[PDB]
This record gives structure tokens, sequence and C-alpha cells, in this order.
């Protein structure tokens, strides 16, 4: 339907839903969830936000993508950097691990970030405003799953301290999302490009259930 925003979820309707009944996820979202599981799922934004934000700053100033730019609301890297640090220990830059999924996840950021800017948006509106929506119910249940210490850290990655009202964000970040410039022809290569990233996380969320279970 007209609204970009509108159209992607429509035709992502499907796969998201295939993400979230996913098993790892499914089992997550359902309170089951290990530490060892939990330090995979972070792992794996790291290297996901690693690739994205840097694929970002390398596009900040496309007309394709400018509109959607909001470094000091989003950015989520050095989150992660804490809550590593946190999971790992200091040494955890050398001791996280980089699965193959999580390797193709990463490569496919850095080639559309590369090559096609305008597809950005579909990774960027996924992850970003996926996260923010979901994160404070994911947030309870890892504490409430996990037990840990009354440490002060290791779950900043789902606070986005410069947002203040997370439904007001989203209704800015949709308004700018949908406001932008595009061919029906680019248009539908960013609702497939959306397809995209929900398979990726289906198939790293595949590996990291089969890494739990065979190790």
């Amino acid at each position: 339907p007209q609204d970009l925003s509108e159209a992607l979820k429509e035709a992502t309707k499907e796969v998201h839903t295939q993400a979230e009944n996913a098993e790892f996820m499914r089992n997550f979202q359902k309170g089951q969830v290990t530490r060892d599981g939990f330090k995979l799922v972070m792992a794996s934004l790291y290297h996901i936000y690693v690739a994205l934000e840097e694929e970002i700053e390398r596009n900040k100033e496309s007309p394709v993508f400018a509109p959607v730019y909001f470094p000091e609301e989003l950015h989520r890297k050095a989150a992660l950097e804490q809550d590593l640090a946190f999971w790992y220990g200091p040494r955890w830059q050398e001791v996280i691990p980089y699965t193959p999924a999580m390797q193709r996840y990463v490569k496919r950021l850095h080639e559309v970030g590369r090559t096609e800017p305008e597809l950005l948006v579909a990774h960027a509106y996924t992850r970003y405003l996926g996260d923010l929506s979901g994160g404070q119910v994911l947030k309870k249940i890892a504490q409430k799953a996990l037990d840990l210490p009354s440490s002060g850290e290791g779950l900043a990655f789902f606070t986005f301290p410069n947002i203040a009202s997370a439904t007001k964000f989203k209704q800015l970040y949709r308004s700018r999302m949908n406001s932008l410039e595009m061919t029906p022809a680019v248009r539908q290569r960013v609702i497939e490009e959306a397809k995209t990233a929900f398979l990726l996380n289906i198939q790293l969320f595949e590996e990291l259930q089969e890494l739990l279970t065979h190790d």
C-alpha cells in the first residue's frame, strides 16, 4: 500500500513470522534461552551492527539514505561493546565467536552498502526499529531466565538512551522513509531486501540452534 512502510510490512509478513517461529527465537521469546545462547545472540548483534553502522557512515550523505540517518538516536555498536565486555570478559574481542551465519549476514550488509546503498534502508529499518520495538520485552526475559548479578552492565543494547519516546521516533522514521523518492522498480528491490534481512536472521537462528544442540 502507498506508504513504503506499509508495503514492506505486507510483503514481509510471511518471513517475519518465520523469523519469530524459528526455533531459537521461538524459545527465546518463550523464555527458553541459556547463557550460551544469549551470548551467541549478543556476539551476533555486535558483528551485524558493526557492519551495518560501518555502511551507514559510508552512505549517510547519499540522497537514498540521509533521510533515515539518525546516528545519535540509534547507534548500537558502542552499547554492544560494553555488553560483550561483560558477557565475554576483558578480552572479548579475541574470544567472541564469528560463525559462518554471522559472516554471510555481514557480507550481505557490506555488499549492499558498497554497491546498492538504496537497499540499506531495508536493513536499517527492520534492524533498528525491530530491535527498538521488541527490546524491553526481550530484556525482561533475559533478566528472568539468566539471573545476572546486580552488575549494572550486560543489557545496554536493550536501551536506546537518546530516544525519549519509541513511538514518536518510529513515527518520524517511517515518515522519512515513506517520503523517500524511489522508483516502483527501486521500491521492489527494497521490499525484496527487507525479505533478505529476515531470511538472514532465520539462517542465523538456525545455526545458533544447531551450535547449542551439538556442543
